[PDB]
Parts: structure tokens; C-alpha cells; sequence
């Protein structure tokens, strides 16, 4: 708002990052594992390598930048911070490795093995990370499961900062994540978070379904007039639906706040089986921390790499 951003933007040596796969394209971007070895550190950390595809275009290096600087000002452990930026020819956004990838394709990928408890502790973090944005006044602006990323199945934390921007502050583009208000009036607010928060849930209750599949996004926003919202998936009781049905509200102040989705969400996770209701949740087991490549007794997740 008006207290000085004072983070550390970090510039790395393209020589600092010994091997390098390739994780997922789309023209829309490119995003690399890696490895970064902090000169003079005796320390091997597992990171991601971005580098946003449009050649070099100048009108990217500034949609890449910007990220980089939202990416570097967020400090939660539910919000993806830039481990920093190096500069070659285009610019490479650096960031931890989330060894599991996008929750979206890990709820595809795992649909049967499952929990109700793993669903709503995301549920819990994903709200925690978005709590965090709305107090250093961010306004995410394309909250998603495809944006939300797996360090381990219990722990997940929120991405891509590409669309980001601050609270009142001026200036693709996802339909069916987008608040009623934000397709007629292009208002956005902490509270059309909240919304796409409402459709991240959809996303992980029904195992990651495509939101009205069947309809073209050039109509969504007159359906949405008419009254119509998502359906109630399957597992959910009434008491998960209810919710997700209240971030959906044409008046936006009426919808739930992330600090009370927290808490919500917090109570439930208490008595899973009492709100979502999944065919054999019982022992179902997820697993868990991280191996391969040759060498790695120097391995050391960012979590744990701080630097003053
Ligand atoms: C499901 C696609 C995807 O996002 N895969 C993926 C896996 C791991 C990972 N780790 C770290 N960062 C990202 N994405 C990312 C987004 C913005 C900037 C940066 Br440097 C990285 C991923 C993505």
C-alpha cells in the first residue's frame, strides 16, 4: 500500500545451475526442474526454472517481471516464493521445486487414493495462502487448482503470480474462475478471490472436473445471471456445498472470507467423514519425501534455505 517493499530481488549466474529437465510447456510458458547449487554453499537445492514463452517480445520480459517482483515479496508456507532471477538472453524465474506438481493433474492422477482428510487440509492451507495475500493486500486474480502446486501430498502451496495486483491498484483471462462482478465490471477485490477459491474447491471436491464443461465461456457470464452455479459433487454433504455455494454470491461482501473459510474448513478437517463422503476413505495412504539422481546427500529443500 505505502510501506516500502523492501525484498531482496536475487540475481543467479546461469552457471549456478547444474542439471535441467524439461517439466511442461504450452507456449503460454516453459517450466524447468533443476538444480541450484548457491555459490560458496555447500547446499544442492531442487528448483523449478520458468521461462515464459513469446521469444523475447519486450511485452514479455515486463509480464515476466512483474511476477518475479510479487514472487519475491511473498514470504508463507502456502505461497511460492521467487528463489530469484536469472538473466540470459530471456529472463528465468527461479522458485522450489514442488516435486508432485500442479494439484489439478495430482487429483486427476490420484483420484482413488484419495482422503477427505487430504481434500479439506488443502482446502485449509489453500485459504491460509490466501489469507497471507489478502493482508500484504494482493489480489490473486486467478486462483485455481491448475495454480496451487504439491511440495508433498500434505502440504500445498499457491502460484503463478503472472495476473497478481494490489487492492484499489490499476490495470489469458479464466471465465469460469471468474467472480460475476469481474466479468461484467472487471471490478476485482479480495473478495473475487474468494469466488475462484469457491471454484478451486469445486475443482478438488470433484477430483478435478472441468467447470461447465459443456458451455462455451464467451456465455458464462449470462448462465451466472440467470442464478445458475456449479453442481454439488458427489461427496460433498450439504455443509461443504453450502459453502462453496456462499463464495458464489452476486453480493460480493456477502461471500465468505478467507479467514473465515480457515476456520470453517479447519472444524470440518477435525471430522472429515462427518463432511465429505468418499467410497473406502479410510486407510488410504498417499506417498511422500522426494529421491532419484545421482548424488544427493547435500540436498536441501528452500524451506530450509534461508539466507538473511
Ligand atoms: C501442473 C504444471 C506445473 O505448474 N508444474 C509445475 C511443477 C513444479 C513447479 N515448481 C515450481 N514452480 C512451478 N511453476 C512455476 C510458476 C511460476 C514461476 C515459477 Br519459477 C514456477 C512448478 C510447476
Amino acid at each position: 500500500g505505502e510501506a516500502p517493499n523492501q525484498a531482496l530481488l536475487r540475481i543467479l549466474k546461469e552457471t549456478e545451475f547444474k542439471k535441467i529437465k524439461v517439466l511442461g510447456s504450452g507456449a503460454f510458458g516453459t517450466v524447468y526442474k533443476g538444480l541450484w547449487i548457491p555459490e560458496g554453499e555447500k547446499v544442492k537445492i531442487p528448483v523449478a526454472i520458468k521461462e515464459l514463452r513469446e521469444a523475447t517480445s519486450p511485452k514479455a520480459n515486463k509480464e515476466i517481471l512483474d511476477e518475479a517482483y510479487v514472487m519475491a515479496s511473498v514470504d508463507n508456507p502456502h505461497v511460492c516464493r521467487l528463489l530469484g532471477i536469472c538473466l540470459t538472453s530471456t529472463v528465468q524465474l527461479i522458485t522450489q521445486l514442488m516435486p508432485f506438481g500442479c494439484l489439478l493433474d495430482y487429483v486427476r492422477e490420484h483420484k482413488d487414493n484419495i482422503g477427505s482428510q487430504y481434500l479439506l487440509n488443502w482446502c485449509v492451507q489453500i485459504a491460509k495462502g490466501m489469507n497471507y495475500l489478502e493482508d500484504r493486500r494482493l489480489v490473486h486474480r486467478d486462483l485455481a487448482a491448475r495454480n496451487v502446486l504439491v511440495k508433498t501430498p500434505q502440504h500445498v502451496k499457491i502460484t503463478d503470480f503472472g495476473l497478481a495486483k494490489l487492492l484499489g491498484a490499476e490495470e489469458k483471462v479464466p471465465i469460469k474462475w471468474m467472480a460475476l462482478e469481474s466479468i461484467l465490471h472487471r471490478i476485482y477485490t479480495h473478495q473475487s478471490d474468494v469466488w475462484s477459491y469457491g471454484v478451486t474447491v469445486w475443482e478438488l471436491m470433484t477430483f478435478g472436473s472441468k467447470p461447465y464443461d459443456g458451455i462455451p465461456a464467451s456465455e458464462i457470464s449470462s448462465i451466472l445471471e440467470k442464478g445458475e452455479r456449479l453442481p454439488q459433487p458427489p461427496i460433498c454433504t450439504i455443509d461443504v456445498y453450502m459453502i462453496m455455494v456462499k463464495c458464489w454470491m452476486i453480493d460480493a461482501d456477502s461471500r465468505p472470507k478467507f479467514r473465515e473459510l480457515i476456520i470453517e474448513f479447519s472444524k470440518m478437517a477435525r471430522d472429515p467423514q462427518r463432511y465429505l463422503v468418499i467410497q473406502g476413505d479410510e486407510r488410504m495412504h498417499l506417498p511422500s519425501p522426494l529421491m532419484d539422481e545421482e548424488d544427493m546427500d547435500d540436498v536441501v529443500d528452500a524451506d530450509e534455505y534461508l539466507i538473511p
